[PDB]
């Protein structure tokens, strides 16, 4: 039918492939993963359709799906997020790519829908961050519903759409929620957003840190990170949030606890983290101090209203890809960062493969479990084994060179529990 | 029958109150209790047997029961960590109190035997901490165990062995797991141990933190907590563990991890927060650098091997109370603190008062909940309600000053959630 | 002529002994001065009058300089900062050391005068911490001034006063500046009060520091380590400076820099680390929150305006020794620690053993110098050299188990310096 | 005589001052220097011969100069650290710049040699970076070392080198040691490299810090930079230093402090901030884990032996300009940032402009006070007054919103120093 592939440029593929060489280098669990199942191929039959941006950590996960018998169509889950070396290596490996950065809300549907279709029939599994994938086979596609065999959702706004889906009884598929694994939450959001942040912030303005007052929505696990990034520079970080526990913990942190209305006034560098809409309006731009950056990390763009500063800026000069400064009527600088889109992987090269290694990992498990023991996941949303879980961090302890310690069976009897089995109950929270 | 209390000295109830009148002022969450429900009596007609460590926050607790209309009697759940001017004041204030510091493991067992009968009749209500009073109870005075309408558990350990009680059968009464409430746990257990660990420390041996080896046994929260206070002073902390997720945290957080075997040899202090048994041994101490001080923070004292110190080394001096040094054969000498048992509340005054103002109330909740609405709880162990956990984090959020923000009807819906409704779901693990 | 000395009780020689000797293991350089100089008695013929603090760490000092053949007469300089079990060992030991916790500035004044006249003669040495003992000998017993072969002083304060008595020609000794050497300025008020600050607070309210509001007036070394201790536990440091250097490098550490008149509305904990007068007054107590703490670590009580709280407050009540609680007019309650005075070692033990090795054995050296080679300092203040400088860290590298490079002959070449001479400029900071 | 100027790309102009136009309102220092002397033009009949790597910050300087009435030409003092664009926009602005990136020791000393002649004469100022411009005059065209009016060095080991040049008379022209302001020593070598050392990493390999061993040389104020950013990120730091008062500071701040050959067996990142050759040797490289990541911040690329990774590695791959993997002979893979040149301006961008404004505002001072006022510094190298450096810190007080306190008389007096005079001796290390 259509083309094999499409990407910016495929003379990329070269260095590409060497920063897929180091890569590989930093993610134990993908590779393990290769090192366990390449044999067995267990995903074979399969035909993964996924949404993921297109990076080099994501193009070791598309071949380790690959090592293990898929058969894969990808495509980024945002315009901007594309590493279009790691999408070239991939393309001019055979596997049909369709992405690159800086695609518009056109062809960035195109991409998905070249996806949905294989040389033996159509997708039968789903690899989504985001939903988008899942969303649209469900509302656009609803022919090949029954046709898949499961989703594997990473995102904590898709998953929490998929939650919703289920509640709704919207959802026709089973989807594993890949978010909620402690090795992908407690590491991805939370460590990942704490490097990748600020070399967001500082490849798109080089700005210091140090000195500042950095305000953060949303003290969740991404806001946790964040915040904790800001504050190791000498930044002066205020929070923001609507949980009184989340909020709590930002105070016993020792981070000042304000709404926006109120820090606004006082910030020089806003990251929304939050999950949702209108967190940043025209009603604080106006407040701002000069040259203030703003940029969003959570998932979406709809955190930061970036239609009011397009609307009521006096003029917007842009310094560079992905980085703006609007001038305002009074006379204040903004510096919009990414166009209000994720600004690690907007203005970075999003997370650490170390990181994307858990979390991947995470996603090749339930690809598998979906894939393999399908009777195991009526439809509806579900979680990955708590042993599963420790496999995945146990998979990292090597490269770190940490030396776990073994329960005697003096011990594991008076704590009542295996050896290897899992070491805490359901509801624990790391 | 038996005496109205008994306490080391009742001289010591006027500075006792001032302490108490000091401590009030810094649980919110026990006053807004007391402001609520005071008029309402909720807990009127129960007759609450408590077992948890008689300082001045329990004292408050006590008192906060009986502003609700509960009828107490108390004792202290350890030997050494009573805050004796604090049972003078509850004594004096007519409650009858049975604990004081330095009991012996007869007159222990006599105080918790003394909390069992009240006035018009034996107990009713359980508020425990470590499971001694329930498993008293529970296996020696069995004919109670019907007329108690529940327990209420706030301890790792204790809430540990109550899941162990019902998956055998054991347990015969309602039971809530105050522990696990996300305002107990990520904050007591966390928060308290980073402020009252080096309190203990310090005051048993007035020793520098900074740049010593602190080796801390276990990553759990309290692990986390004791991690994260001996860093902040300046102390290389390596850390052992037994499961992986905890230790690729601790990994993710700058921290070496290895084995106790191996770390011993490098320490200069040594904390442990494990649940278990044997983790510093004799094979250990012998390989300890001189002088090193050694003490432990999880619930029991079964953690550090003491017997064997006590039959292997040269000879022992007292410093004081609860501070010995060990002279080996190897010529090395060893500081034990509180013979092995909580440093943080045997050397100092164990956790502050704002923290404990958290777990504490959500040990009324939970009295009230289990007396209240007892067709609520069957047989079992359960958790307080997302909504009630959110509650206890608000109570405290005032006299911190945060400003809590509100959604919007808009962000509301978008986020598909109320504006004041429980804002996590049940797997979130902040 | 007088007693032989005079203390509390001197039946707390016994345990003043113990901790001594877990003191003497903590403190390298102290015990390296005494193994190198015990046999040499490089201070024999000398009649050091000492005016210090008498705690457990001054009592190592009294020791050391007697073990190197010193004679010694000892008093604190502080009414509230002797530790008497410390006292009664030295009482004990046989030196006359007349200082006890408790006195009033009579008996202050009674105890320095014991010092300055020994069995063969009067004191042909000072020690002195604060100014009190040389400002005394130079105001009130001028005719000894010339039998006095140099004098040692340690505090910022008293330096600034010995330099402020040359600058106009009232200084008649030479003296040496020991706060300035960068082993004990550094390392004693810098990491010194980064321990001991909280421990004072600790002891003495056992208030929570975290999600705290504490305001530290002054950024200078105390400054900095308070600032660090309490930002460690979860307390929102802000900051109040007069210069603008120790203002940027507060600012680039993430604390908010304001004047008191805007902090006092917001500070929870108050320290004055400042070396001046009118720091805290009564214009600021009447903003104050509730119960808010507040002390003083400089080293004199001059800071905190005590005299206008005693004058205005409705009422004061003593919680206990050193602590009290006013009641202000406008209802709000104040806790003062230790009557303004040195928190830390007023209501805690002050430094840990291991800094004060570091201070002590700068001013074991300096008492050595000044002793031992006179001629090489004429009237005025002076500065130990470069060399005994790194000496003093050098010693106490051994216990921390550093391994310390060794420049090759090639390197030592390349940066043009020696293997061991002074590693950096006179102008070096570190 | 020879060309205007010489850049990679004028067209890279328009770029450039979009940078330079943000960067300006991030250096308070130099747009408060412009404010003050554009008019009178104090630098009126300077020709300032400037070598200091051209970047966005150095363009502002330059443009600051100019402002001020001098006339420069100017070059980069690495072949590696010129940033393009902002050389563009310095070019097309009509000053002759001569620097590119990407030079050959053969251009770069042609560059340099280019700014030597003026329009209307020879050099009469110089402004280094690193000692190339005043040691070429100084050995190559003496008879130009007459005409220089003053130099102004700002590195470490430029102003080392200086000193050295004085000590054996070779020094011939008035020099200012502005590297040792308290505003630039603490606040650039230290709070620069704390941002822009895991810039470098980071855009080069874009690996993950947190859970990585980071190997430190040296814990100067560069060490102390980038030991605290890699140990915010989650590293574990090991420190290596020569000095033992520096190696004293790393232990009291948690840092393990070994020997090279000790910890070469252990890191995962090497950092070399060292001032001197041979930090990492062949011994070493066959002894680092696989893909260790190796690179230099120290001013010079002799730290590191570059030729032995070269003249030993089984084979060499260049990933991208300045990241070459070689293969050892072991299996091992090594990855060599930058050559072993600075990594923060070589892989990155350098110190933010904030924190440069700092360095370049007492660089413009020292311009001043050299050229304006000769007669105050004879042959030899001298410091800013601390006059001019609280001055420095002051102007960047506003930018971060910091309330400096004023003292009153009262204090100004109690303290003996003016309201605005120097508040520290000369001797205080900050
Ligand atoms: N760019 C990335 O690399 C990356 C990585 C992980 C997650 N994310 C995205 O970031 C978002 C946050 O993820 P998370 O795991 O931290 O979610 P989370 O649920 O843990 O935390 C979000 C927090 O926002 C707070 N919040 C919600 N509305 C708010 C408002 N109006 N004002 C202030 N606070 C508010 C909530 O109380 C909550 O604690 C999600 O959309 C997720 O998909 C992005
Ligand atoms: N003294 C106090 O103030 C105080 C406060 C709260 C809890 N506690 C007690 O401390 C203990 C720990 O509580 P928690 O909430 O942190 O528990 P937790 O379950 O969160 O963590 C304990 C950790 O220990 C690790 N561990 C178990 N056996 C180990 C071994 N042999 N070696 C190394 N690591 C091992 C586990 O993997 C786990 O992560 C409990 O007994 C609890 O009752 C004391
Ligand atoms: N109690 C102890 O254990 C202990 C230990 C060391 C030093 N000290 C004492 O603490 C004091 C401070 O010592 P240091 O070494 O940090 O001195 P320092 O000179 O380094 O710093 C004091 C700082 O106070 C700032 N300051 C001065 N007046 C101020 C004002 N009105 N408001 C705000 N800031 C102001 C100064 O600019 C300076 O940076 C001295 O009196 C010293 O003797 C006490
Ligand atoms: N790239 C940049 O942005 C940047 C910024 C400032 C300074 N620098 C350069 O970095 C270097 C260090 O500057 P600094 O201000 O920190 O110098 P510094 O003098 O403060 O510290 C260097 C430290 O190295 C230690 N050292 C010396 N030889 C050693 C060895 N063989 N092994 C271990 N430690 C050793 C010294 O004891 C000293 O403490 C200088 O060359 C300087 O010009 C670079
Ligand atoms: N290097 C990378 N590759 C692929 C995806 C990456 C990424 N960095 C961040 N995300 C975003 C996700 O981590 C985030 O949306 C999530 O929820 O896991
Ligand atoms: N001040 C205090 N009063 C009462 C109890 C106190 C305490 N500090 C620590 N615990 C121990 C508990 O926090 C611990 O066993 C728990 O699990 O909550
Ligand atoms: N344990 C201790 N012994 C003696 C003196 C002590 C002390 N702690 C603090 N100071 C105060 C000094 O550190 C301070 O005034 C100084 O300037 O050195
Ligand atoms: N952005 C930048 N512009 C110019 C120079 C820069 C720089 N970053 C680091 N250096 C290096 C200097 O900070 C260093 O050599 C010094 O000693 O000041």
């Amino acid at each position: 039918d259509k083309l094999p592939y499409k990407v910016a440029d495929i003379g990329l593929a070269a260095w590409g492939r060497k920063a897929l060489d180091i890569a590989e280098n930093e993610m134990p669990g993908l590779m393990r993963m290769r090192e366990m199942y390449s044999a067995s191929k267990p995903l074979k039959g399969a035909r993964i359709a996924g949404c993921l941006h297109m990076t080099v950590e994501t193009a070791v996960l598309i071949e380790t799906l690959v090592a293990l018998g898929a058969e894969v169509r990808w495509s980024s889950c945002n315009i901007f997020s594309t590493q279009d070396h790691a999408a070239a290596a991939i393309a001019k490996a055979g596997i049909p790519v369709f992405a690159w950065k800086g695609e518009t809300d056109e062809e960035y549907l195109w991409c998905i829908e070249q996806t949905l279709h294989f040389k033996d029939g159509p997708l039968n599994m789903i690899l989504d961050d985001g939903g988008d994938l899942t969303n649209l086979i469900h509302t656009k596609h609803p022919q090949l519903l029954s046709g898949i065999r499961g989703i594997s959702e990473e995102t904590t706004t898709g998953v929490h759409n998929l939650y919703k889906m289920m509640a709704n009884g919207i959802l026709k598929v089973p989807a594993i929620n890949v978010n909620d694994s402690v090795t992908k939450s407690k590491f991805d959001n939370l460590y990942g957003c704490r490097e990748s942040l600020i070399d967001g912030i500082k490849r798109a303005t080089d700005v210091m840190i140090a000195g500042k007052v950095a305000v953060v929505a949303g003290y969740g696990d991404v806001g946790k990170g964040c915040a904790q990034a800001l504050r190791g520079f000498g930044a002066r970080v205020i929070i923001t949030e609507i949980d009184p526990i989340n909020a709590l913990q930002a105070a016993m942190e020792g981070y000042e606890v304000t709404t926006m209305d109120e820090a606004c006034k006082e910030g020089n560098i806003f990251v929304t983290t939050t999950g949702c809409v209108d967190i940043i309006l025209g009603r604080h731009f106006e407040q701002m101090k000069d040259d203030a950056i703003v940029c969003n990390i959570g998932h979406f763009d709809v955190e930061i209203d970036v239609k009011w500063l397009n609307e009521n800026a006096v003029e917007k000069v842009n310094i560079k890809p992905q980085v703006d400064r609007y001038l305002l009527k009074n006379g204040h600088r903004i510096i919009l960062l990414a166009e209000g889109r994720l600004v690690n992987l907007g203005c970075a090269m999003g997370h650490p493969s170390f990181v994307m290694s858990n979390s991947f990992t995470n996603q090749v498990m339930a690809q598998i479990e979906l894939w393999t023991h399908p009777d195991k996941y009526p439809v509806g949303v579900h979680f990955l084994p708590k042993k599963l879980d420790e496999a995945v961090a146990e998979a990292h302890l090597g490269k770190l060179n940490v030396k776990l310690t073994k329960l005697t069976e003096k011990q594991a009897q008076y704590l009542g529990m295996p050896i290897n089995g899992p070491f805490k109950p359901d509801h624990y929270r790391y």
